[PDB]
């Protein structure tokens, strides 16, 4: 047993049926000694009298709020949580894996420029009587609460899309990253506690938004036409240090490319194609910027 936080604890238990559990003596925090009477949850039920109590805890029906009581008054709490360690791994019923990058994948972090500031998400089944807690740090990160920023319908359950917002207290945008952030969410879900992890360099996680005001300008005596846009606003400045580079495609009916640093292009529009432009940071090989484009007709 372990404190999680400020009369919170949790439990490690090997998960099977009848499983042994372990002894958890709980002590009230009060300093009377005389008519102390201990209940768990909603029960009335005395589980025992004086200043301890000794508790089998082997299963969710052990945890909870257990309670000292003296005349009538409320003493402590001790809130129970248990962390179930199913064959040898930890449970991960509350979040999905979100399967992307590389399976076991439950937190998903994405940065929009070098600002020091990065956005978390993660999804659930679960719709309340659940708590997340997020801590961060390279190795001094600020994040924000845990907000739920959507709801979603997948097939008969509905699926919730929690966001965290977090800023690197004394960011350095240019400068080297030797030491990786790491992200670490604590997830509550009634009495079931979990752990969450996730490891990151910014330059890595880095996503630009797409490029912005893409024009199109028809050239005389030319099947060409002539393609331009702009670096988004939330890209890092400035645009001389922290450049782009990009990549122009004209996606036609079919199903079955180039490259260029500058902020415009020439291509073959045809009926029924759309341009369409991506980003990507110059100098790192981080993500692709989802598609900016415009149609051809
Ligand atoms: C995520 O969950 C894991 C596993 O439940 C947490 O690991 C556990 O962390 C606690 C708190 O530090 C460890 O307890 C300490 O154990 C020593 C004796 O071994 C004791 O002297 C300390 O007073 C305290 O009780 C616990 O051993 C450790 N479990 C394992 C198997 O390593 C982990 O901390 C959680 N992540 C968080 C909340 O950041
Ligand atoms: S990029 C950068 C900004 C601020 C500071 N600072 O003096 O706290 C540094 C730095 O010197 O570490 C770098
Ligand atoms: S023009 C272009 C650049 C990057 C990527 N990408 O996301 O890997 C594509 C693409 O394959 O869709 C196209």
């Amino acid at each position: 047993i372990w404190e999680l936080k400020k009369d919170v604890y949790v439990v490690e238990l090997d998960w099977y049926p009848d499983a042994p559990g372990e002894m958890v003596v709980l002590t009230c925090d009060t300093p009377e000694e005389d008519g102390i009477t201990w209940t768990l949850d909603q029960s009335s039920e005395v589980l025992g009298s004086g200043k301890t109590l000794t508790i089998q805890v082997k299963e969710f029906g052990d945890a909870g709020q257990y309670t000292c009581h003296k005349g009538g008054e409320v003493l402590s709490h001790s809130l129970l949580l248990l962390h179930k360690k199913e064959d040898g791994i930890w449970s991960t019923d509350i979040l999905k894996d979100q399967k992307e990058p590389k399976n076991k994948t439950f937190l998903r972090c994405e940065a929009k420029n070098y600002s020091g500031r990065f956005t978390c998400w993660w999804l659930t089944t679960i719709s309340t009587d659940l708590t997340f807690s997020v801590k961060s740090s390279r190795g001094g990160v600020t994040c924000g609460a845990a907000t739920l920023s959507a709801e979603r319908v997948r097939g008969d359950n509905k699926e919730y899309e929690y966001s965290v917002e977090c800023q690197e207290d004394s960011a350095c945008p240019a400068a080297e990253e030797s030491l990786p952030i790491e992200v670490m969410v604590d997830a509550v879900h009634k009495l079931k506690y979990e752990n969450y992890t996730s490891s990151f360099f910014i330059r890595d996680i880095i996503k630009p938004d797409p490029p912005k005001n893409l024009q199109l300008k028809p050239l005389k005596n030319s099947r060409q036409v002539e393609v331009s846009w702009e670096y988004p606003d939330t890209w890092s400045t400035p645009h001389s240090y922290f450049s782009l580079t990009f990549c122009v495609q004209v996606q036609g009916k079919s199903k079955r490319r180039v490259f260029t640093d500058k902020t415009s292009a020439t291509v073959i529009c045809r009926k029924n194609a759309s341009i369409s432009v991506r980003a990507q940071d110059r100098y790192y090989s981080s993500s692709w910027s989802e598609w900016a484009s415009v149609p051809c007709s």
